[PDB]
């Protein structure tokens, strides 16, 4: 199971010990979701093992759409979607999880989401429990040269928590990842957790952060254009023996000040956030500035590589047709 938050509050096996399906459209996906939600048993776990490309023509709706069949008021639990060798392909399509509750995906690559809601993985409306892992997530960069064309990679909104990031491939892409859409602190996002991730050729947010604790260990970053870890609004990450080469412009934000590079207060938001900067290794990354503004380690056990050992295990064991 997961390492960090996601292993906290109850634990996440997605849809372990239940029923396994195959799925080869996202049509197939839905029904399995929506007859199990209208089922006796709408909590029995349901793994889906995806196995073809899902897209928008083979899909009923604009995205996967994981949320109980009533409306998002009410919760949906227990599923595992997991790719087949390095068929679990999600082309164009992205998967939202609304309200959803231990719950994991994994194994799959979801890429050049523009419709919908433009983003590959959306965690939303008060999910918890969500482990994505070993995933390859992309759309390009520079692309066309419009950052808002396809949206986001994985993004966390609206009071989703202990949730877990780990080993996938985040690439070619302008807004990487967010953790809170607004500043609004009654919506924040809490307790997130990236470890072991490749986050390569991106423009930005990786993540940009508000309000959250997050802990991000042993990832690499690599060739990030802008900036990397924006930490907003009281937002604390914890940035641990991760792996930096070529990330940031250098250059002055012109709204904060902060200088561009793999940790700071970019781009907007009434006040910073902070960070706790432990055993990270920064090549050609600026970081002569940076030093810690909070002590925060977040409540969790955990297993913690060097940065260098953790640049090679990524190298090796990320993304897809790894685990399966």
């Amino acid at each position: 199971g997961p390492q960090g938050y996601a292993s906290m509050n109850g634990g996440t096996t997605g849809g372990a010990g239940g029923r396994v399906e195959y799925a080869s459209t996202g049509a197939q996906i839905q029904q399995l979701i929506d007859n199990r939600s209208r089922s006796n048993n709408p909590d029995e776990p349901l793994t889906i093992y995806v196995n073809g490309t899902i897209t928008q023509g083979n899909s009923p709706q604009s995205l996967i759409d994981v949320k109980n069949h009533r409306g998002k008021a009410h919760e949906i639990k227990n599923i595992s979607i997991i790719g087949v060798g390095t068929n679990g392909e999600f082309d164009g399509i992205g998967i939202r999880l609304s309200n959803a509750h231990n719950i994991i995906i994994q194994n799959v690559s979801i890429h050049h989401v523009r419709e919908g809601e433009g983003t590959a993985i959306e965690v939303t409306d008060d999910s918890k429990n969500v482990w994505i892992d070993h995933n390859e997530f992309y759309s390009e960069f520079p692309g066309n040269g419009d950052s808002d064309y396809y949206d986001g990679l994985v993004d966390m909104k609206r009071n989703a928590e202990y949730i877990t990031v780990s080993w996938n491939k985040f690439e070619n892409h302008w807004k990487t990842m967010l953790v809170g859409h607004t500043d609004n602190a009654s919506l924040a996002p809490d307790k997130i957790t990236y470890h072991h991730n490749y986050f390569n050729n991106l423009n930005s947010r990786v993540p940009l952060i508000r309000y959250a604790d997050v802990h991000m260990f042993n990832n690499y970053f690599k060739d990030i254009n802008d900036t990397a870890i924006n930490s907003r609004v009281g937002a604390r990450v914890f940035v641990e023996n991760n792996y930096f080469d070529n990330v940031g412009s250098g250059q002055a934000d012109p709204t904060t000040g902060f200088i561009k590079g793999p940790v700071g207060w970019f781009y907007g938001s009434p006040s910073t956030g902070y960070w706790n900067l432990r055993g990270n290794v920064f090549v050609n990354t600026p970081n002569s500035h940076l030093n810690s503004t909070t002590n925060f380690t977040p409540p969790y056990s955990y297993q913690v590589q060097s940065a260098t050992q953790a640049k090679s295990s990524v190298e090796q064991h990320s993304g897809v047709g790894v685990i399966n």
